[PDB]
């Protein structure tokens, strides 16, 4: 029951804060199938922050949960594909932790609207 423009402004800010936690920029673009050619064998919906930005501006995120679901996909795809003893897996754990705090505060702001 809120206005669209401030909500999208909030999602844009939140997406930027989430990208800021991905200091290695390993989640900024789709996992490159050129370097990971079997990635799609068990990853049924790849996700990344560039795709999320495209989805945002295409008005595909009209509630907080749909935005957060695609963030969670970035994390879960990485935990699924990569072995636990890899930098990639640990980076997804850290993103889940740091991004979770970003999302909780952003959702508080959206609920104020
Ligand atoms: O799960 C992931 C997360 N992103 C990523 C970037 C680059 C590469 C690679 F280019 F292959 F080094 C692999 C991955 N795998």
């Amino acid at each position: 029951e809120m206005q669209l423009t401030p909500f999208l402004i909030l999602l844009r800010k939140t997406l930027e804060q989430l990208q800021e936690k991905d200091t290695g920029n390993i989640f900024s673009e789709p996992v490159p199938l050129s370097e990971v050619p079997d990635y799609l064998d068990h990853i049924k919906k790849p996700m990344d922050f560039f795709t999320m930005k495209q989805n945002l501006e295409a008005y595909r995120y009209l509630n907080f949960d749909d935005f957060e679901e695609d963030f969670n996909l970035i994390v879960s795809n990485c935990l699924k594909y990569n072995a636990k003893d890899t930098i990639f897996y640990r980076a997804a754990v850290r993103l889940r932790e740091q991004g979770g705090a970003v999302l909780r505060q952003a959702r508080r702001q959206a609920e104020k609207m």
